[PDB]
């Protein structure tokens, strides 16, 4: 018996979490591809969300590592289809992913409010050292992405903002 | 429109093949964190599943680029659960795994009988080139696992086969 | 006599097959050194029709070495002149070598479902290793080629795309 | 006086914990040179345990460094006698150790709460980085280690997991 | 039970192939060894031979793997000895070898024939990939010694074609 | 919009404490030249403030890049002098750091509190792995320098301890 | 306006010029495939003749770069077939070959014969420093090959030529 000062509540919300980082997964591969299409042929995006897919399925993997660490149980649930299946202009799919990163943060933080909570110290810090901090940046990055894909306007500023910064 | 002697009835069979090469991809991702639960604690099929995972991932993938290189369009769904919550003994999960490759292979077979049938004939070549052949030798080497994993025996013979062999 | 399970309309059918490819050499060059001439200026574009139209030269060799491998006989053809003297914008030389593509697809279907007809066995793989699947490659570019010519527009658009992507 | 926002009751839990880890580090160095000894001989649990007594010394040694980095003063007590001179099987050295670590762990967390009572937020960080999550890490491998251990049995098996696991 | 879309007179064929290139292992022995005689000393023929009956070895090889691979069971029966002691001129043994690859050849598509007949496409393309083009480059590589045997004549040129070419 | 969980009053208290790190960039800037006077003439004095001058510099930009990566507004106000334009002995420089450092040291627990206060979990952890650690070790490094300086006395264990220590 | 002292009929003599070396390198690519048919088997003159296809290809494209160059226009025209499908001995296509390029010769010099009537200085030197003297060498080493083949005489010799020198 491995399990110490682990609620069940905040064993829930590992799953929770697992189950969300897994839908980002799937969105941002969505993307990757949706930019891979031949009505669309951005292949710097098309790299770009496939990192990002990788990406969140490595969180998703970590908070299964740390649910087997602290000695609950992963309970996996369907992963739902993006909420699109196409993603319009590069700068709506940079927004679309703005606002799922901003979704992510909430819940990350609603999981970090409910450690603190249940006075789980250690997975406090194991939300601030992997995830609060990774997670601002990336918005950030993102926000950045945005206000860059609003000043070269569309069409040829839209490919080259495709093929130097993201590619 | 670089659309050219694809089926519509092609293109729905890809998008079924590439939301089940993703439900692999989410079964063997629950085998390898099932054995990294401290109540199980086999670290060489942990590595093994999650390579595995991450094979079936680039199965998908794979067939979202010919769907994209074909003229058609990626329709996604979700994901569903696997059909587990624990997978009992390292035996119980390569048996377990074998169904699947065996259900995946009928299903790459129909999707080629499907393609031989309406005359698509760079599908078929591209379903021998990837699928066909990878996916004989994967069940060989899951029903070759097996036989071993039953000649150990429980225990001791249950370890050596994940640290040696799968490890 | 090395002549074993070849038809001879399979060999009427090579011998088009390489006139065809001749012939697909025969344009690219004309749009390479269209490219060329000092009133179009599109150094990237010569380059890149320059090595399509010794690669077709290569598609044809291929099929010249076929015919003398399966006992056949080669017999040659003139190649016309390409259908303009004249290739437009970077765009238009681009959707005319993928109506181009398009042509000699068919023509490769044609004569694959000419040899599958003859059971021909041994000549349906070689046209499904050669060309098939190089062949759906060489559409798919094209037509992400024309999809990116027409975001980026005309004048700095045109001369971008020359620069950094055909070049 | 470089003391600041040091309580002096935070100032015990931290000489009570340096007298902690000491208590580990000595626990451990019986359990080594009790599979050192002729009637028990595992040669991988003496290197594994005479290790893990260096790195409880390392804690120890942490937690001086932090007294004195906070203008504190260390307070040296007796090293008490480990509870047993023999350690029985390498599962009930490993149970042991499980159930040594977990104690560790629950005063960590009981000198972390001490120290945020006292909103001292450089203390709950530094406990944080250097111990809360090391310690959930050493108590998860030890209870794989006994999973394991009960996998493969007694007799060969335990000499087995000594050899090339902890060794 | 790894056997799936295998039909049982599919694999009679194999087992008769496995026989039949176990066959052509042992003429080219035959003639790899005649050629060492002291009353023929062509050593580059020897050479030349000896590498095709190692090859021919190699079919059987893989058409064991494949009938293992495939879940059948692996039939021998006996090696019936070749057809001569002793193979004429050098021209005479190539045109053997000639007529012996075609018997194979024939037998290979008549299998394809079979495999395609049960619809089973994994062991047409298995076919495809490893025997049908392989086997018509042997037989024109065959055929183009016959005509340069036929070159050079007797004599000094049946010495000369045997240490520059075969060897 | 990037901003997510930052309040009002925590933007405020990093643009004052960005005002602070500016002023400590400043001071030690101005201790640096202090000891580059003819009349003073301790060298490793001025390299050793002239690097603290520049990491204190560090500290504003850090503080800065944050401002701007939770999506609030940098705010800058005038730099005030120091309190000093001479500094005194070696003793009295590093006593004044001393003095400078608790005072940044205060307020950043207090901009800490602040940010705990408001929930703002990812600003803690921020303040946390950059300042409340390194901090401590700087307050900690200047009162070992002060006990050192105490020891060698006036005169030649001012310079010994310049040369050899500082610089 | 780049043209200058370019006249017209320089212009359609320097396109007639292409066609023809376009002509002789259709040429020579039947000669290079007519010497791989199984009937004939002669590699080294495959090799050889494949090799001087692709040298009068450089020919056309050095005229339409020069066309080019001089302001001019490229006009196509159709590269009629070879005279010959089947070339006889390696004697018989050697001799071919040479009243090919003495063709070509003459060809030239009435272009150069016609740059030289309209005072185009520079279309003199540019045909003297490419074309001249690289066909006469070209035309010696034609009639040396044939001097030789001849020497060698028929069937041994007509090999050994093939492999030695041509190879």
């Amino acid at each position: 018996t491995i399990r110490q000062n682990y609620n069940e509540t905040s064993e829930a919300g590992v799953n929770k979490q697992i189950n969300l980082e897994l839908y980002a997964s799937y969105t941002y591969l969505s993307m990757a591809f949706y930019f891979d299409n031949t009505t669309v042929a951005l292949p710097g995006a098309h790299k770009y969300f496939k990192k990002a897919s990788d990406e969140e399925r490595e969180h998703a993997m970590l908070l299964m590592k740390f649910q087997n660490q602290r000695g609950g149980t992963i309970v996996l649930q369907d992963i739902k289809k993006p909420e699109n299946d196409s993603w319009g202009s590069l700068k709506d799919a940079v927004q679309a992913a703005l606002a799922l990163e901003k979704h992510v943060n909430q819940s990350l933080l609603d999981l970090h409010k409910l450690a603190d909570s249940k006075g789980d110290a250690q997975m406090c810090d194991w939300i601030e050292t992997h995830f609060l901090t990774e997670q601002v940046e990336a918005i950030k990055e993102l926000g950045d992405h945005i206000t860059q894909l609003t000043r070269v306007g569309f069409g040829l500023g839209e490919y080259t903002y495709d093929k130097e910064n993201l590619g």
